[PDB]
């Protein structure tokens, strides 16, 4: 079980640690929702699907930087909704195939009251989110951490 961007960034057998550059609406509007889809770059799949089947949860997603401190947030995986920070562990997500599939995690972020003007910044930590993979194999129980980074600004008018 391996994970990537599709730009060749990867996190091997055994987890990892990656960063990933987001581009995000360069505008906002209080009251909507600021959708960081990660299930549109972060790709894993199985290695020896034949054998072992790979179960992959959100096991753990905080925010920072204009994240954390001008929008409210939860994270959708796999079709349902969490508070963001994550408190409990998501269901898990199976893999079984060695063609690459996105890990289903997207955040669903609207601007606090207060907001307005620059409410992210290009280049600056946004969230960590943290996939956990098992299997039905061994006692593997491995860390994928994706490290997530605002491509540009965004703007919440007013
Ligand atoms: O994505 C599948 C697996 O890939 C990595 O592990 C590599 C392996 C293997 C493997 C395959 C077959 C056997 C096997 C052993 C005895 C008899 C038959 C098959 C043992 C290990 C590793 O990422 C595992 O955590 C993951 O579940």
């Amino acid at each position: 079980f391996a994970c990537k961007t599709a730009n060749g960034t990867a996190i091997p057998i055994g987890g990892g640690s990656a960063n990933v550059y987001v581009n995000l609406a360069p505008v906002v509007n209080v009251g909507q929702n600021l959708v960081v889809d990660l299930s549109t770059q972060i790709f894993c799949h199985n290695d020896y699907p034949e054998t072992i089947t790979d179960y992959v949860t959100l096991q753990r997603g905080s925010a920072y930087g204009g994240v954390l401190s001008n929008f409210s947030g939860t994270v959708k995986y796999s079709g349902s909704s969490y508070p963001f920070p994550t408190t409990s562990e998501t269901p898990r997500v199976v893999y079984n195939s060695r063609t690459d599939k996105p890990w289903p995690v997207a955040l669903y972020l609207t601007p606090v009251s207060s907001a307005g003007g620059v409410a992210i910044k290009a280049g600056s930590l946004i969230a960590v989110l943290i996939l956990r993979q098992t299997n039905n194999y061994n006692s593997d129980d491995f860390q994928f951490v994706w490290n997530i980074y605002a491509n540009n600004d965004v703007v919440v008018p007013t």
